[PDB]
C-alpha cells in the first residue's frame, strides 16, 4: 500500500497488543477460584490510562482508533476509507489476540477469571446489555469527536486523558453490568484464547451502534 | 427560540442524562440489602470525572451548567437570561429523570440503595446539611469561576478537569455527611423515580444559596 | 495597608479553611472508636486535589501559599516582605482553626480520630518525624518552586495539579509516619480546637526547615 | 567535568533518592509480619505520580532520567556521551541506595516486606519475568520518546503525567508479576540494603533490553 499507511497498521497492531495485556492483564485476580477483592478503581484507572498511554504513543502514527467501534464511527463519519477501515479492524483484531496471546502464557494459573472476557450479566438481558454499551461506547466515541475536532478552543489539557478518563467512568460504571467492553476488539481477543464467546455479538453491535449514534450527532446534528 | 439555543438545551438534556447515569450508577453497591463495600475513591472519581468528561464533550455548545445551582448563581450573576435560565432548569431536571429512568432498568435488583438519592444524615439537623452542602457548592462554583474567567494567565492544564476534581474532592469528603450534591438536578433526578424525597428542599437552597455566594464573592468581591 | 494586599489576606484565610475543612474532613472515620478501613488513596487525593483546587480558585490573587513552611520559604528566598508574611501566617492560622472549627460541628460524633492532627508515631523518635517532615516538605517546596519559576519551557500541564500531586505522593508515604503535614498551619488549626499538641513544635521546624533548604537549593545551588 | 554537567548528576542523585525513598516507602504494609491490604492502587498512583513529580522538578536540570535502561536507551539512541551515561547509572545506583538508606531507617520494624525488592514470582520462570519486565519498560521507555520528540503536535497536557501515568498503569499490572521494577536503580537501591538479590541480573537485562527495542522502534522504525 504505502509505507505511512502500514506503519499505521502496525502501530494498530502493537498498540491494542499493549492495551489489552496491559488492562486486561488487570482483570487479573490474585486469588482465583478467592477472592479479590474486587477492585474497580484499579481496574479501572487501569484501563483508562493505559488508552491514554497509548495514544500518547501512537496517536501521531495511526490515529489511536485502537477500537473497531472508534474505526466504523471513522468510517461511517467519513474520515477512513473503506479499504483503510479493514486493514485497522483486523490488525486491531490479530493486536487484542497476541496481546491477549502473550498475556495467558506469562500469568500464572490465576488466570481462571477468563482473563477478562466481557460478559453480560447481572441478570441483565441482551438488550439490557447491548443498551449499557451502546450508551457508553457513545458517551466515549462522543469524547473522542468532541476533543479530537480541529477549529475549537484549542481544548484545555491532554487530549489523550480526556479520551483516558471516559474510558475510565465508562469501566467505573459498566464493570458489573456488561464488562465494560465499548470495544469490539479488546473483548474479541481474549474470546478468541479462551473460547468463551457468551453474547459476544452484543460487542460488537451494541458498541458499533453507539459508536455511529455518536459519530453522527456530533458530525450532522450538535455541528 | 433560536437553533443554537436549543441545541444548547439538547446538549444540557444529554449531559445530565449521561452525568447521572454513569455516575449515580456509580453509587450502586453489587451486595445490595451485604455489603458495599463501600468504595468512596470509585463513587468519587467517577462523579468528578463524568462531569469533566461532560463539560470536555458539551462545554462548547451549552456552557456545561449541568446544575441548577451554576445556572441560578450564572444568571444571579448575570451571564444567563431569566428566561434562557429556565430552559435550562428543566432540561437538566428532564435529563437527570431520564438519566436515572434508564439506569433503573437496566441496573438490575441491586439498587435498592435508592439510586443514591442524596439523604442527610450522620445525625446531623437540616441546617449542618444545608451548611455541608452550602459550603461545597460553594468551593465548587468558585472553581468554575475562577477557572472560566477571561483576562488571566489563561490557567495552566485541563479546565473540564478543574471543574472536574472540584466535584471529586467535594464528594471525596461530604458523601456521608449529605449525599454530596452541590447539584439540584443531580439530586431532583432519583427523587422522582424512587419517590424519595427526605429533606430535598436542602438540595435546592443549600446549593443555590452556596452558588450565589460563591458567584457573588468572585464578581462584587475578589475582582 | 492596600486593598490588593488585604484581599490577598481574605484569600488566604478561605483558602486554608476550604483546604483543611474538606480534606481534613477526609480523615474522618465512619466507624469511629471500628474501623476504618482506613483508605490512605481516598485521604492522600483528598489532600492533594484539595491544593490543586485552592491554588486554582486564589493562586491568580493570593500566591496560593496555604502553608506558613511556604511562606517562610517565600520570604527567605526573598519573594515576600517581612511584614507581609506576618499577615499570611496568621490569616493561615485562623483560617484552619475556623476550617476545623466549622468542620468540628458539621461532623457528627465519630470525629474521634483527632480530626486528623498529625501526629509522629510507627515508634519513631521526634528526629525521624522531624527529618520524614523536613524531607518531605522539602520534595513539596521545590515542585512549588521549580513550577512556579518563570523563565522556563512552559511547564507542561497544570501547575496546579504538579503542586498537588506534590503534596499527593507525600501523604502517600508519610501518612503512617507522621501525619504527612508538610504544612504548619494544617496542623495548627484542629490542635488549637481539640488541645492534642504531642509534638508540634516538630510540624513548624521540620516543614520549615525544609521549606527553607528547598528554597534555598533551587535558588542558589541549582539556580 | 562541567558545572552544568555535575548540577545534571546532583539532580539525577537527589531524583533517584526521593523517588525511591517516597515510593519505594509506599509499598511498607503496616501490619507487617498481617496484614496489607496490599494496596495496588496505593503503591501505583504513589510511583507513578513520584516520576511524575520528579521530572517535573529535575527534568529541566538532568533530563529526568531517573533509571538507567532509559540511561541505556539513550546513549544507544545517541542522545548521551558515554562517559555521560556512565556518569548518571552511578549517582542513579547510589541516589536509590541511599534513598532506600535513608528510609530504612525512619521506617519502624514493619519493613519486613523487604522495604519492597522487585521479585519475580507468580511461579513464572525468569524468561517470563523477563519478558513482563522487558515488555513493560519498553511501553514506558516509548512513552518517554514518543511525548520527548520535538516536532509534533506539542503533544496535550503534562509530559511528566504521561511518563507518570505510564509508570503507573505499569505498576497498575506487573506488581504481582515482577514487582513492575522497569528501572534497574530502582531495584540496585534496596538490593543493596537488604542483600536480596534474587533474580537480581533479570531487572537489568530484561528492563535494557526493553528500553533498547523501544528506544530502537521510535529511532529507525516509527520516525
Ligand atoms: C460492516 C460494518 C457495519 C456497517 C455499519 C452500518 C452503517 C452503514 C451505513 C452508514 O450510514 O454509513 C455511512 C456510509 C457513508 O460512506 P461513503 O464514504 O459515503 O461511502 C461511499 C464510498 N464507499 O458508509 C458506507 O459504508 C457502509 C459501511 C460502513 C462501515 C465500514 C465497514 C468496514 C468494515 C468491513
Ligand atoms: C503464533 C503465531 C504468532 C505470529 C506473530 C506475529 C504475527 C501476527 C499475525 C499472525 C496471526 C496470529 C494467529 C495465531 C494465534 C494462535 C491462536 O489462535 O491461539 C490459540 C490459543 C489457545 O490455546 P492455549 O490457551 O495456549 O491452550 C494450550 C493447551 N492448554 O493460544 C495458543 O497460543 C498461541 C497464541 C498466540 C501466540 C502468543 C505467543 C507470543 C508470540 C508472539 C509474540 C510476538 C510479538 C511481536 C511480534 C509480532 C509481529
Ligand atoms: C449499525 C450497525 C450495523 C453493523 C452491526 C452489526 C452487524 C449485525 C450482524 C450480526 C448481528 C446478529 C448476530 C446474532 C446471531 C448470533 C446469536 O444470537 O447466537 C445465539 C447465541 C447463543 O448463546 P447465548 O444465548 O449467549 O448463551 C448460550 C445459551 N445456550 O450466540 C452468541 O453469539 C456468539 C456468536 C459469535 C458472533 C460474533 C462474531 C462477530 C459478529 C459480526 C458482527 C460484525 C459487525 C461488522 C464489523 C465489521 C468487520
Ligand atoms: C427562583 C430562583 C431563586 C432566586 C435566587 C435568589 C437571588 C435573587 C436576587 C439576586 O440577587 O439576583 C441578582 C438579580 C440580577 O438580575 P438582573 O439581570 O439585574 O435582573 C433584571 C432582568 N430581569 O437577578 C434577578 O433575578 C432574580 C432571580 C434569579 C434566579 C433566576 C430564576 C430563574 C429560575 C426560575
Ligand atoms: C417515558 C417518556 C420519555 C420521553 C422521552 C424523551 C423526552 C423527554 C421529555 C419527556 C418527559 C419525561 C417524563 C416521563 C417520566 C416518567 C416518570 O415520571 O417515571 C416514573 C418512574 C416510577 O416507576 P418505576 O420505578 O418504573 O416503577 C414501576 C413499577 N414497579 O419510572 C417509570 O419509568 C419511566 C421513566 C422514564 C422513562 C425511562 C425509559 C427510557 C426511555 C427514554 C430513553 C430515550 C432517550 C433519548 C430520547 C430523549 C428525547
Ligand atoms: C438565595 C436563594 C433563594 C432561592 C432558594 C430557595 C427558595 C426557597 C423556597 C423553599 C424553601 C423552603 C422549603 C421548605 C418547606 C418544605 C419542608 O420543610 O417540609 C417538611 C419536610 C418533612 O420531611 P422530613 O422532616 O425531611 O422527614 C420526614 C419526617 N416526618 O419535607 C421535606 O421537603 C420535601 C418537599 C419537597 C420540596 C422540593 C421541591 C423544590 C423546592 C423549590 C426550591 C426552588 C428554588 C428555586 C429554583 C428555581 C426553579
Ligand atoms: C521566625 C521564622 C523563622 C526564621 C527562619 C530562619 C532563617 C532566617 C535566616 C535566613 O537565612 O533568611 C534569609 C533572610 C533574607 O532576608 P532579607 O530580605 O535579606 O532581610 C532584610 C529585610 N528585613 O531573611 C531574613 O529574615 C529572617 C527571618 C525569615 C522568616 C520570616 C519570619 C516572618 C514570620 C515571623
Ligand atoms: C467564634 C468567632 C469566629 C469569628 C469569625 C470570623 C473572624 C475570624 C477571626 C476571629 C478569630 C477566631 C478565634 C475564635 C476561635 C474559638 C476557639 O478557639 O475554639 C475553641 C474550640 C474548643 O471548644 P469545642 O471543641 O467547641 O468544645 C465545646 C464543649 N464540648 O471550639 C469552639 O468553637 C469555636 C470555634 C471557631 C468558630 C467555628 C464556628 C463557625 C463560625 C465561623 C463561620 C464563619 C465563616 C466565614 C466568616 C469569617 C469572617
Ligand atoms: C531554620 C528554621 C528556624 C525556625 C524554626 C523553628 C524555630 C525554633 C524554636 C522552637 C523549637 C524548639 C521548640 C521545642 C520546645 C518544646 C518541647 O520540646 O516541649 C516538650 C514536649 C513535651 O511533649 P511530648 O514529649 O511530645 O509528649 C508528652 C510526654 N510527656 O512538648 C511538645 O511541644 C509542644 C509545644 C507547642 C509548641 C508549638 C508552638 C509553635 C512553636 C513555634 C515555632 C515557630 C517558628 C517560626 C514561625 C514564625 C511565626
Ligand atoms: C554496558 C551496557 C550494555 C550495552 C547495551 C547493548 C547495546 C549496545 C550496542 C548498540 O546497539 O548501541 C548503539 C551504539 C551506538 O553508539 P555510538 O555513539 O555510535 O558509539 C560510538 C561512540 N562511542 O552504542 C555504542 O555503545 C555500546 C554501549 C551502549 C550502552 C552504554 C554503556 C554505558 C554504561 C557502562
Ligand atoms: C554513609 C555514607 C553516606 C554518604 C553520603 C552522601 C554521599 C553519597 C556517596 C557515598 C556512597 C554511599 C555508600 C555508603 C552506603 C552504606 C551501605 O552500603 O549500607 C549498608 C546497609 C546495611 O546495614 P543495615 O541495614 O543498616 O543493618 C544494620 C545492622 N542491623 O545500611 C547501612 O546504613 C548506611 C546506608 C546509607 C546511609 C543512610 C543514612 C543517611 C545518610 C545520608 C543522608 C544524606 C543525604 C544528603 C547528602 C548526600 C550528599
Ligand atoms: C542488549 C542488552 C545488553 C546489556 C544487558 C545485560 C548485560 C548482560 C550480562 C549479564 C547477564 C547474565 C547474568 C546472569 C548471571 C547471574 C546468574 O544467573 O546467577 C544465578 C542466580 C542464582 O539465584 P536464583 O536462581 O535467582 O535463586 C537462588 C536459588 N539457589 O543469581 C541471580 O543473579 C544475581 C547476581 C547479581 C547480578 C546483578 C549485578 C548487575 C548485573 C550486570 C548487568 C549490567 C548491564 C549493563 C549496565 C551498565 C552499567
Amino acid at each position: 500500500w504505502t509505507q505511512a499507511f502500514w506503519k499505521a497498521v502496525t502501530a494498530e497492531f502493537l498498540a491494542m497488543l499493549i492495551f489489552v495485556l496491559l488492562s486486561v492483564g488487570s482483570t487479573i485476580n490474585w486469588g482465583g477460584s478467592n477472592p479479590l477483592p474486587v477492585d474497580m478503581v484499579l481496574i479501572s484507572l487501569c484501563f483508562g490510562l493505559s488508552i491514554a498511554t497509548m495514544v500518547q504513543c501512537f496517536g501521531h502514527i495511526s490515529g489511536g482508533h485502537i477500537n473497531p467501534a472508534v474505526t466504523v464511527a471513522m468510517v461511517c463519519t467519513r474520515k477512513i476509507s473503506i479499504a483503510k477501515s479493514v486493514f485497522y479492524i483486523t490488525a486491531q483484531c490479530l493486536g487484542a489476540i497476541i496481546g491477549a496471546g502473550i498475556l495467558y502464557l506469562v500469568t500464572p494459573p490465576s488466570v481462571v477469571g477468563g482473563l477478562g472476557v466481557t460478559t453480560v450479566h447481572g441478570n441483565l438481558t441482551a438488550g439490557h446489555g447491548l443498551l449499557v454499551e451502546l450508551i457508553i461506547t457513545f458517551q466515549l466515541v462522543f469524547t473522542i469527536f468532541a476533543s479530537c475536532d480541529d477549529k475549537r478552543t484549542d481544548v484545555t489539557g491532554s487530549v489523550a486523558l480526556a479520551i483516558g478518563f471516559s474510558v475510565a467512568i465508562g469501566h467505573l460504571f459498566a464493570i458489573n453490568y456488561t464488562g465494560a467492553s465499548m470495544n469490539p476488539a479488546r473483548s474479541f481477543g481474549p474470546a478468541v484464547i479462551m473460547g468463551n464467546w457468551e453474547n459476544h455479538w452484543i460487542y460488537w453491535v451494541g458498541p458499533i451502534i453507539g459508536a455511529v449514534l455518536a459519530g453522527a450527532l456530533y458530525e450532522y446534528v450538535f455541528c
